[PDB]
């Protein structure tokens, strides 16, 4: 069934996911200066002190880093969102080659990766519940730019040996998230979907200007992982985006001047 590859790509995913071609879907190209400065839009409040991270998983599309959402430990609220959202987990999408790999594009630009931390709304008391809501989800979309090391990132990417093929998973406690972040919170946000089947149309988007910086020696790891399971042919796990979709009937909002 459904992957990256020429035969079961983003172009084939409408045939078992109709919604692909829906109203609302993921990604999108950010024009930043079609989105509008919303004045009453709200800081975000990012509270990741308590997060516990538990495990790292290679699902066979990207790898996983997953939290306890069994308490609200690590949550995302203001912005755009009313209410609570947990964070479950994280992920990153990235390219065989550093100019390309992002879902999102700013003025279609292209950057080398794009992490996406997942967060559920707690009204809707388990994540399966709330994929099925139009806000169910937030996930709040990092770029990552190749150029300096990101030294919260490394004790990700040293892992990845351990977790090399699809089903694999590996221990990963006592990660913290904040390290991930860039300086600014400053955001665009628009109404969107899950950037993988099942294309739920139930995330509100949250993308921060401020890209991070990783290393080559970084995103070169990611590249190393394989789609495929162990004892099966070597499939190099890289570019696992989808690229933009139509905008449709939304508007970009920024958070910022
Ligand atoms: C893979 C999956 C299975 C069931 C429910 C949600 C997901 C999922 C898909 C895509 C994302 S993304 N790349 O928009 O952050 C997150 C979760
Ligand atoms: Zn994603």
């Amino acid at each position: 069934h459904w992957g990256y590859g020429k035969h079961n790509g983003p172009e084939h995913w409408h045939k078992d996911f109709p919604i692909a071609k829906g109203e609302r879907q993921s990604p999108v190209d950010i024009d930043t200066h079609t989105a509008k400065y919303d004045p009453s839009l709200k800081p975000l409040s990012v509270s990741y002190d308590q997060a516990t991270s538990l495990r790292i998983l290679n699902n066979g599309h990207a790898f996983n880093v997953e939290f306890d959402d069994s308490q609200d430990k690590a949550v995302l609220k203001g912005g755009p969102l009313d209410g609570t959202y947990r964070l479950i987990q994280f992920h990153f999408h990235w390219g065989s080659l550093d100019g390309q790999g992002s879902e999102h594009t700013v003025d279609k630009k292209k950057y080398a990766a794009e992490l996406h931390l997942v967060h559920w709304n707690t009204k809707y008391g388990d994540f399966g519940k709330a994929v099925q809501q139009p806000d169910g989800l937030a996930v709040l979309g990092i770029f990552l730019k190749v150029g300096s090391a990101k030294p919260g990132l490394q004790k990700v990417v040293d892992v990845l040996d351990s977790i090399k093929t699809k089903g694999k998973s590996a221990d990963f406690t006592n990660f913290d998230p904040r390290g991930l972040l860039p300086e600014s919170l400053d955001y665009w946000t628009y109404p969107g979907s899950l950037t993988t089947p099942p294309l739920l149309e139930c995330v509100t988007w949250i993308v921060l200007k401020e890209p991070i910086s990783v290393s080559s020696e970084q995103v070169l790891k990611f590249r190393k992982l394989n789609f495929n399971g162990e004892g099966e042919p070597e499939e190099l796990m890289v570019d696992n985006w989808r690229p933009a979709q139509p905008l449709k009937n939304r508007q970009i909002k920024a958070s910022f001047k």
